[PDB]
């Protein structure tokens, strides 16, 4: 009983893993999103020219954008803004406070205009909500609401992937059914992941897909945990729920 | 059998602003952030990369700046508004030689290694980086490098947003020299102090003995009146396409 989405198509289009041949891996995550309601780019990597030119080879058209979402203002998520704009300005932007006022005013004057989101949850498109604005550097997360559940997606996971899992949990009251995108555990232990793991095995998370900054042991920890719950991200990755 | 040596200090430097959130010329877009094309006498470099590299590519072929010339590529600091431009650069002109300071990431010098011909990486430390032009060290909390020109007629410091503070970097320009500051610009960060703090950071300018000024940028409005006030014609007026000869 809810407005969910009834077919979601995610493409990873700039990320440090690459899923297919061809592609220049770099430090970074960006995705592309289509639904059968709305279209959006969530952030653009460290390389704008490189983000359009993975578009290209992926058969991505930039244009049919609606908005573009930005996670937090780290340069790996910021970085492909400006080429992004300038190919396609007619797009709504949503973006945390936590960006700087400089910023948010040059992309005001570019595009259809600056929407700034707080610690409050807000939905931004049909079927797709922001978590606001959480931890001390100020990320915010998209849930996206389907039929099989939620699918949420993360740029680096600055305040903790189990905290996002749990704020999206709470906002529409269903389960997760994808928890994806970086989740900042690179620089973590074997036992801090495994805690991590098994309170996102408490919140009944169904499958996960990390990649960018999640860390080589981390996503061998969850492969071996979820098995075929855990989907290979990279470059070319398509999703569809 | 014949020897080679560079010069000390370059007898004429020629630096254009060309990505500024204030105007010089007309018709062209400002926005926050700064960038420096400076050409001397062995030497062409840039100095930051502002804030849209589209728009700096525009105004540089508006301004007949071919960056194709340019050898180095010199980043201040990790801000935004410096380093928006560096993907949209090397696209066009890969084969420059990178000088950024040990503030920016681990993970972003690994990209611009594997794609350029080579970052060297500054530390503490002042380090020559080119004929007559020297880094004066990471300095400050967020890790900002300026450079210091050696010319014929003095030093020639040029800054990004100069968090350290500028009269810091006036002082550690001196030292690494002993040679006068002909000329100080770039972006002082002086936006938000009151009369009283920029007036004591300009008498501390006089006491070091710095000549010229063109406060730009991050300076603030308030703080760029006081210059031009206390100045006159030795402050000069920022903004893109602005020419500066030495
Ligand atoms: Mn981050
Ligand atoms: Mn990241
Ligand atoms: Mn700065
Ligand atoms: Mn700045």
């Amino acid at each position: 009983h809810h407005m969910a989405s009834n077919t979601v198509k995610i493409t990873i289009s700039f990320d440090n893993y690459a899923y297919l041949e061809g592609f220049q891996t770099l430090w970074g995550f960006s995705c592309f999103v289509e639904t059968d309601e709305t279209t959006f780019l969530f952030d653009t990597g460290s390389n704008g020219r490189v983000l359009l030119q993975n578009m290209q080879q992926l058969d991505i058209d930039l244009k049919k954008a609606e908005a573009l979402i930005l996670s937090h203002p780290h340069w790996d998520h910021i970085g492909g803004v400006d080429s992004v704009l300038e190919v396609h300005p007619q797009m709504h932007l949503f973006v945390p406070n936590s960006l700087s006022k400089h910023l948010i005013r040059d992309l005001n004057a570019q595009t259809l205009g600056v929407t700034v989101i707080n610690e409050s949850p807000q939905q931004l498109l049909p079927s797709v909500y922001s978590t606001g604005v959480m931890g001390d550097i100020g990320e915010q997360s998209i849930v996206i609401d389907t039929e099989k559940g939620l699918v949420v997606i993360t740029g680096c996971a600055h305040p903790g992937i189990e905290h996002i899992a749990a704020r999206s949990i709470e906002m529409l009251q269903k389960p997760i059914y994808l928890l994806m995108g970086g989740f900042h555990l690179m620089y973590e232990n074997t036992a801090r992941i495994s805690e991590v793991i098994e309170t996102l095995d408490e919140l009944g998370i169904q499958n996960v897909c990390p990649t960018h900054c999640s860390g080589d042991l981390a996503i061998s920890m969850f492969k071996s945990h979820f098995g075929d719950r855990c989907l290979q991200g990279g470059i070319g990755r398509v999703i569809t729920i």
